[PDB]
């Protein structure tokens, strides 16, 4: 478990949270949730313009495959990346990191297919 | 049917963006199976719960209108007559659950445990 013995972050409580306060929500959370609620395999996915192979940027492929298993909208998912989203990206336009979230932001699910899956749950 | 036909995707997607009404379950079931491999999967919607290999029509629809990124009504036009007539006209029945419960909690009530379409 991410935080410590008999400590698992319940998934229900998080979407709960994420729904009703996107933007209070942080990467580290996001990331503790999905590693105490599912099995992550390396998956290549297409994102707009940007292509990851299997094992190039997985922490954006779980968070896509999250997006995915847990019927999150544009808005959620992008929020699930925390400060990354919010900080990294929203305040600096014309940087060029987290091309994924970037590509997101304009393309959205439409423009996400992955080869094959990445998430199962425990 | 015959020999080197394949329903292709993006047409479907567009008649169901252009005329939702005109989408029949028979065309959404055939779209599936030409476009994905299936993967029976584990789904909780709203206040039903279906195991991997229950309820397969609902769990592959869903799961296409989450790789497709169709919204709710688009969603719910999968289903066809399902939708249109056996639920809308007759909120009295409770047959149907998996559309019934869409058509209150959506996409919020929906979660998979594993995924049960990759693409071809």
């Amino acid at each position: 478990m991410a935080l410590g013995f008999g400590m698992k972050m319940e998934l229900q409580q998080f979407l709960d949270a994420l729904a009703s306060s996107p933007e209070k929500i942080e990467f580290e959370t996001t990331m503790a949730v999905i590693e105490d609620n599912y099995d992550f395999t390396p998956a290549a996915f297409t994102n707009g313009n940007t292509q990851n192979d299997a094992n190039e940027n997985n922490g954006s492929c779980k968070i896509f495959a999250f997006g995915l298993l847990n019927a999150l909208d544009k808005e959620a998912t992008l929020a699930c990346f925390g400060r990354f989203y919010r900080e990294d990206v929203l305040l600096h336009p014309e940087n060029n990191d987290h091309q994924n979230i970037r590509n997101f932001m304009v393309t959205g699910w439409e423009g996400i297919q992955f080869e094959t899956s990445a998430l199962t749950a425990k």
